[PDB]
């Protein structure tokens, strides 16, 4: 009868299965296409509904929900470019792990290749990239919809991590009032539509065993090295290290509390490297190391057995060295080979990492983002969060801050875009409800400009912190050519942000000194709303100053 | 000796290739990854260099530069989601034809897949919307040049039309003097480094033969639809239907000079399609055809043949009649097939032709969009270009204005996404050199609003009209349901546009009435520089008054 009813009906059963795999959130873009997705959805009362216009900034939007909550988050797009703008967030989505569900409205295939408007080829149009991938067919009464969610169940109960695309063609009729056709199918399923459980329950476990030998391993000189983790994974990390008497090399993205900081600086002292050279294995408990040295003496360090533990897949070591890639829940791997009281070994790098704070701290008043970096954990948000931009920012909180542990850290660190960060900020804080500090650069602030609109809707306070150094100046700390450095680098776009936020309503502060900065923050966290904090700083002056601090340390 | 040396030397190989296939506008992003293609693009005297912080704004950039100068057209773009964001312009171009060049920078294998910084798997990420792939080897010396250059130029020599994507990856270091590592592999291709052509010239051409029986079929009761075509193919259509005899429909695209205009209104009247059930031949010329009427005219009418000729590839017809497919181009295809003179077979449809526009002009005062768009040929800029953005834009001018023959129209009506029609707008401008008139709605500049970065360097006027009827007002043309429409379709932003001028300072005008629009106009084209002028509109007025002009042209 039907087809709009029935479109309509097909849709139902695609959205009420995914309310059965824990998606809560939703982000709807615009379409006409779309419209029996984004109608179910409207019409399901188990989701909370997001909207944007940018398609990419909405799969970044989702991409922050599902980083915070730990849930599938699910997108709706219609046909055309619009799923095209999904691939970014898709992307870091795969490297990271959050489950993204896109749901893409097609053309049925009688209008693909044929040159009709809005119809593009859309199955497989993201590659390798999913973790599944669902081409559903043309809708149909003749499939049975115990098929449809079925597939669905399948696609997310054996999701361990990643994106999920599933493209969805839908013919015209897309409008009209809906009548009973598809009705009787529907009921075919019975009181699954009551239940609460999927109609298939598939939902194997992906984990290594436990190391047998790991009580014979931890009598050695070990070293851990944390990177990306929760926040109570980090808190367990460092606990667990201190016990162990092993060094702990804790990235920015750990939230261990780094007990040996500033190691972007201490270990380019022959100092370090020489005792770490005695290590005769290295745990290292997540990933997406971020500071060149760690990254260098990761490359160069040769233990006799090299173990990654992170719940992502894969080879995670880039290096390639001899020894174990250990797939596992972080907080439940600890527990299996739990640590035992033993005198420390090291004795020169917990010296070297003092007198490195202490060069650091030395050099603390400079209104610069070196500064900036180092005394962020001053103006972190009381029971907040921080979202760190890429580029020079992480680099530098990394290198020159010592963060509190269990304090939660979030990024975009997987493939390191500077595409998609405030709208990724903004999912971020709706996620969890915290007060968040974002901190990034201008290019990725201009990048990103648009998601200033989504910003206008946070769920407690938001400063949003644009460095504004005029370029991109990691490029002024890696060694490219003085010649075609500005044109062709740095790409300087001479602009501010003010005019930005106050065409989005958004508070705006350009501080000049400390005293306003801290202003400036008080001002900030009274609402729940955003406000936009430029720093201004001169150009160059981070990139040096890290130069500077990592000489003086590799000297000592 | 030296990779960093060898790298370079590599690149340059492929940068001077394209040189010989009429490479002139080259668009590059910022990275670090793809040093080796932007120094050597830098370095090569034969381009002419953009550059642009937003990938895909960089992708629509090089669309639109592609799309008024006919040539291809390279991007130069990181590792990484940097890659990702060409995919709205790649698709595009894969259906109007733009020939997008796309040098993708990556890491080399042994960083693959490995946890490495912004290294994702790039081969055949863009799936099957470019024409071509090329996956380029880790480079070495035992590749020799000629290959290298032989493999470019078969890509570049037989394209038709569409995108290249070409994949290059690159091992570390990056950076370093330039030494003669490479130099006599490099002169392995001996004189043709002086040369002006390919190394390997492959340029078959594909075309459809002449048919036979044209003096037969010229002769029938034949009916011209004109789609996206040059503008000087637009003149030559119109003379060529003309004196057929034959009634024309001319798209807003065709720039035929519509004799018959406001055919969304006139083949509304039954009276229309039933003097159309008449014709034994249609011949469409262009594609993409925009209106509704003529869409739905197309999909129902059952002429003994339909043809459609235009320079691109494959099926063009959404109703797959019974009929011809030739591939030629247009100016050409026209001359093979001539036309003779006859007798108008057409009574009906000039005077509802004519009636239509009396009923259009009759509402021609009233300050909103749907008047814009009727009257917008009276503020053509002479000697420029005219470039309409998507939804009811582009709907609008092409149902209630009459535009002249031979003025240049350009437009991203392949998929007609929303998301690249500023940078897109820019290219353009900057391809032909002549004063433009860009106008979009304000979901669309919202999308591409870093894009105003751009706009502070056009080389003639560029006036950017913002249409701003608060959300996707297409949504209410279309048969939405209320209850929805406005959160889950409009979606209203509730901004205006000053701000977004001030900045990137760019002069801004918010008219009120007509005659402060036109003291806009006249301001604006006194300079070559982009003048952004918004025009505040009531959200449904437009959609409204296009459908009483619909209803009222068919009780006619
Ligand atoms: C979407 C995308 N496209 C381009 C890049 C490249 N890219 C970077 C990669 O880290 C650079 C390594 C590399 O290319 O190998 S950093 C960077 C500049 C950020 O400038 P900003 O003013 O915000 O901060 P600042 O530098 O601290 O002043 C760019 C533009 C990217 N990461 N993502
Ligand atoms: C990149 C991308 N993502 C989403 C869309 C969907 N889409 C359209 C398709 O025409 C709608 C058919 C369809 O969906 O089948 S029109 C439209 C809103 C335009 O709003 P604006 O304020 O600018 O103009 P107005 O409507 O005149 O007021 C959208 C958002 C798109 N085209 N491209
Ligand atoms: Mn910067
Ligand atoms: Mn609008």
């Amino acid at each position: 009868m039907s087809v709009s009813a029935f479109n309509r009906r097909w849709a139902a059963v695609i959205l009420e299965a995914l309310t059965r795999h824990g998606v809560r959130h939703i982000c709807i873009a615009p379409g006409s296409r779309s419209t029996p997705l984004t109608l179910a959805a409207a019409e399901n009362s188990a989701f909370i509904h997001h909207t944007h216009f940018d398609e990419r900034g909405l799969g970044h939007l989702a991409l922050g929900l599902a980083k915070v909550s730990k849930q599938p988050v699910a997108v709706i797009v219609t046909s055309g470019t619009a799923v095209a703008n999904l691939y970014p967030a898709l992307i870091e989505a795969g490297l990271t792990g959050e489950k993204l569900i896109l749901l893409t409205a097609d053309r049925p295939p009688e209008l693909i290749d044929c040159g009709a408007n809005q119809a593009i080829r859309q199955p497989g149009m993201f590659a390798s990239h999913p973790t599944h991938s669902i081409s559903l067919p043309r809708p149909t009464q003749d499939i049975p919809a115990r098929w449809l969610v079925s597939t669905i169940d399948h696609a997310l109960g054996t999701l361990h991590a990643g994106g999920v695309h599933i493209n969805c063609p839908f013919a015209e009729p897309l409008y009209g009032e809906m009548d009973d056709t598809g009705l009787s199918w529907q009921q075919r399923l019975g009181d699954w539509w009551q239940d609460d459980k999927p109609w298939l329950r598939e939902a194997p476990r992906l984990e290594s065993e436990k190391q047998r030998d790991w009580f014979f391993w931890r009598q050695k000189r070990g070293v851990v090295v944390a990177g990306r983790m929760s926040a109570e994974e980090g808190k367990k990390v460092a606990l667990w290290a201190q016990t162990l008497g092993w060094p702990l090399i804790g990235d920015v993205l750990s939230q261990t509390g780094q007990p040996l900081p500033c190691a972007d600086l201490w270990l380019g002292n022959a100092k370090a490297t020489s005792e770490l050279q005695q290590a005769q294995i290295v745990v290292q408990l997540g990933s997406s190391l971020t500071g060149k040295r760690l990254l260098q003496w990761q490359a160069s360090c040769e233990p006799e057995e090299y173990w990654i533990v992170d719940d992502i897949e894969g080879r995670l070591d880039p290096a390639h060295h001899r020894g174990r890639r250990l797939i596992a829940n972080i907080a439940d791997w600890l527990e299996l080979h739990p640590a035992e009281k033993r005198q420390p070994w090291c004795v020169e790098i917990p010296r070297l990492a003092e007198q490195a704070m202490q060069a650091v701290i030395a050099r603390r008043d400079a209104f610069g983002e070196a500064q900036l970096a180092h005394r962020i954990c001053d103006y972190l948000p009381e029971q907040g969060q921080l979202f760190v931009g890429n580029s020079l920012v992480v680099r530098l909180i990394d290198a020159l801050s010592q963060l509190p542990a269990g304090y939660p850290v979030y990024s975009n660190a997987g493939a390191s875009g500077i595409d998609g960060l405030l709208s990724t900020a903004a999912g971020v804080q709706r996620a969890s409800g915290k007060p968040t500090l974002a901190i990034v650069g201008d290019l990725s602030a201009l990048y990103d400009l648009n998601a200033l609109a989504l910003l206008r809707q946070v769920s407690a306070p938001l400063v949003l912190i644009v460095v504004n150094n005029n370029g991109g100046q990691i490029f002024s700390l890696l060694p490219t050519p003085q010649s075609e450095r500005e044109r062709f680098y740095l790409m300087p776009q001479n602009v501010h942000f003010e005019h930005a936020a106050a065409m989005f309503e958004l508070k705006y502060h350009r501080p000049q000194n400390w005293q306003e900065l801290e202003t400036a923050f008080a001002d900030a966290w009274r609402t729940p709303t955003t406000t936009v904090i430029e720093m201004v700083v001169n150009d160059t002056d981070g990139a040096q100053t890290l130069q500077q601090l990592l000489a003086q340390v590799s000297h000592l």
